[PDB]
This record gives C-alpha cells, sequence and structure tokens, in this order.
DNA sequence: GATCTGGCCTGTCTTACACAGTGATACAGCCCTTAACAAAAACCCG
C-alpha cells in the first residue's frame, strides 16, 4: 500500500516540498500513505501487475 | 687481345631490439530512511 503509494505520488511530494534527505522524506511520505491502502490500493494493484508480467 | 670469371661491391630482404606507468578525471555501485506485500528454508504435531 504505502510502498506503492509512495512510487505514485513521487512526482508532486518531491517536487513541492522534499524536506531535509530523499531518506525522510520518503520515510514520512510512507508513513503517511500506510496512514492514508484505503486510497492507495491501486497502485499497488498496478504494482502486482507488473510483478505477475515479469 | 677476345671472352671469361670469381672477387668485390653493392644491394636488397629477414629476424631481432622500448609503450607501460603517472596523476587527475569520471562514472557506477552501495550503504543510508520507511514500508508493505510477498517470500522463505526449518521444523512440529498433524
Amino acid at each position: 500500500a504505502f510502498f506503492l503509494f509512495c512510487s505514485e505520488y513521487r512526482p508532486k511530494i518531491k517536487g513541492e516540498h522534499p524536506g531535509l534527505s530523499i531518506g525522510d522524506v520518503a520515510k514520512k511520505l510512507g508513513e503517511m500513505w500506510n496512514n492514508t491502502a484505503d486510497d492507495k490500493q491501486p497502485y499497488e494493484k498496478k504494482a502486482a501487475k507488473l510483478k505477475e508480467k515479469y
């Protein structure tokens, strides 16, 4: 949920207000994503689709 | 003295005889955050 959600919301969250380091940026953003599945499922669905396609 | 040579002189052609090591520059991995979803040999009582 949160992994695919961060890999999806990368553009705006990384080009609007990143933070101190890429580490802390993606950490806080993945936390917010996991605390949003209820609103991030299709990103994980696309991830699993690519995984099956591989 | 003509016509011969072998003696000598050139007159090419063959194989050897060092380019690897130096400072600076440039990229490619390779650890660092969460994070969740899937994955995983190992094994017990089943």
